[PDB]
């Protein structure tokens, strides 16, 4: 056993501290989306591919997406609607007039479940794929929400579908070495880069139109909590990125002239089972949790069928993954504020229906995303009792 | 004082443990630099503005610049040059094809320095501001250097000029809050998306096109050296970042179809007098440090008059900002790289000089680096014997 100055540093591990979502008021249901967006992508000439797009929204099993995208801004802006048009100023103009706004209704209300001082913010990690600003949201958000001049910030444009968990592996370290410290950390996501028009080339690309969405988490990450005025709600306890094997240009996307064009011809469902088991297997050895069924669960859900698979490679029960699917549903998938999204909701659910721990009643809990690498971030979580709360 | 159970974390602070620098091979010396743009560009028939371009060439007290951009790659990318045509495709591919490759040119240098094998990196911080992809220079240069596929990532996309003290601010928690960790931190920087004929440019765009070049700096950044087979070179005391008050939109870069367009409406050597004093004496308080020559500098030389006007304000000796104006004159501007440069020169010029200390014989060191925002870094530094090594 071994001692160290405490000195600038905090003692015990990161905790959740808080957490919050937002999205924008707009929004489309999936059973009458395919008719809006040939409509405004001026395509309804496209018959066949009109109905592919069709059945491609219905087995996403999504419900609902929040989009910044009106009719009325897609008609200010066409070349947004088309498939390749030069847009990317018009693009960044949408995300610098939105993206720290939408981050911001995340974190008022983040920090309201907080119940501190703005002032007692003192690093702030901002992930976003919607948008490269310089000066950053990061800067903007800080501007808009009044934080302290001297905070430490951390940017992180374009990192993908991953970001989610980057962040928290990020405010591990920061709120850890840091005695004090309290992180903001916000992921707001939007599908401005990414929209465009269907093409009958390029029909593989349907697919990312009928699952992007957009939508903001916020949450407050710190060491040493202070029990007399804060309530911890998870505790962060180990986080690792990994490259899969194999896995060379499976997830690209190419920053054009109009907008991010992903490219993705690699299996990621078949690369994810093969090595899903291997890599929870590692983070859960500290714990010595030997069922599947007794930890909680937050994936990505990205491709839908990577849920189904996951859950019949490692016999889930079908409940272990409601508060996932809840997300995707209501949501769709808002790239790295997708996996807070299901945090906060397995939060909430797991309050509301009187379960022992925030949790879902388990202990130990893993977050699982994924994107472009194929890389793979994998937080190792730990509930605290809800009788705390 | 207080104490804490050391568990997985580090003892002391966190250490420069090695460092190396890398340039393309092409240069252009910068009395040759306005008669080539000008030839390279079609544009020899301005008259008037070459000749504005000569006295601001001459003003930037530069010898000689690096670049990617040889005039058989300008020929085999019109679009670059072409005010008519989109090029932000052809400029990342460019990206893709060389700023991966400069940093592992840096890496594998500044491992060789380190001593120790590849598989003891832990973390990677890389820092570009000349393209983004998807996945990011980090995925590539871990494929390229051979690192371990479970290693740390944090990709910083488009952070500006500052990014040099970003890094070091990121590396010390990465470090400080893991033992074992050995973080390799890898800022790769060019012109590939502010580069254009001059015609294209307003004043202030025009000025940048004579102080951008290309370059790429590696650190190895750890905490509890083994003194065995490690050589501390200086130690990250404090790093915090800072927005200027009144500094709203002093730099901006919006990245459209054409690159990286800039935006400098506001006096940046101005607005740095106006507060580098109570900056940098926040940052040496704990040293009692009292007098501005008993300290080493390492100063952001993206302005050059700011270090004329720095000297006389805080009454420097014109030796002390030797290895900045070395860096200025030999390499130019290259982005959040250039800070990590003069940190090296710094270094390589005070041990072959036989001072003291790798801080010139002085103990305690400030680095400053400034972007967009009005964002400013601030690095406090330690130096080490020179006697050691």
């Amino acid at each position: 056993v071994e001692w160290v100055r405490k000195a600038d540093r905090a003692a015990g591990p990161a905790a959740v501290l808080a957490m919050a979502t937002a999205n924008p008021s707009n929004f489309y249901l999936q059973s009458d989306f395919p008719d809006f967006y040939f409509r405004v992508t001026r395509s309804d000439h496209m018959s066949d591919l009109k109905e592919k797009f069709k059945r491609i929204c219905k087995k996403t099993t999504v419900r609902k997406r929040h989009m910044i995208l009106t009719e009325e801004i897609l008609n200010k802006n066409p070349a947004i609607a088309d498939y390749w048009s030069p847009s990317l100023a018009a693009r960044h103009d949408l995300a610098l007039a939105n993206i720290p706004q939408l981050g911001k209704e995340a974190a008022d209300k983040a920090i309201k479940e907080w119940g501190q001082p703005k002032s007692k913010i003192t690093h702030l990690v901002f992930c976003t794929s919607a948008g490269v600003l310089m000066p950053g949201a990061d800067y903007q958000l800080t501007m808009l929400l009044g934080l302290n001049p001297s905070i430490s910030r951390l940017m992180l444009h374009n990192l993908g579908c991953y970001a989610g968990g980057t962040a928290l592996r990020v405010a591990k370290d920061l709120a850890e070495n840091n005695g004090g410290a309290r992180v903001l950390v916000v992921c707001s996501e939007a599908n401005l880069l990414n929209f465009r028009g269907p093409s009958e080339t390029h029909i593989d690309e349907l697919i990312t139109q009928s699952l992007f969405a957009d939508g903001a988490a916020a949450l407050i990450v710190g060491s040493d909590p202070d029990l007399q005025t804060e309530s911890p709600l998870y505790e962060l306890i180990s986080a690792s990125q990994r490259i899969l094997p194999e896995s060379e240009d499976a997830i690209v996307g190419r920053l054009t002239e109009a907008g991010l064009v992903p490219y993705l011809p690699k299996d990621i469902p078949k690369l994810v089972s093969t090595n899903i088991r291997s890599i929870l297997e590692d983070a859960l050895a500290p714990t010595g949790v030997q069922d599947w069924n007794s930890i909680f669960w937050i994936i990505h859900p990205g491709m839908p069928a990577i849920l189904d698979q996951t859950e019949k490679l490692l016999q889930l029960d079908k409940e272990k993954l409601k508060a996932t699917r809840h997300v995707l549903s209501e949501f769709g998938n808002m790239f790295s504020a997708t996996v807070l999204f299901i945090l906060d909701q397995l939060r909430k659910g797991a309050v509301a229906e009187g379960k022992s721990t925030t949790g879902e009643g388990c202990e130990w809990g893993v977050l699982f995303s994924f994107g472009p690498g194929f890389t793979v971030e994998t937080v190792l979580l730990r509930s605290v009792a809800t009788a705390t709360l």
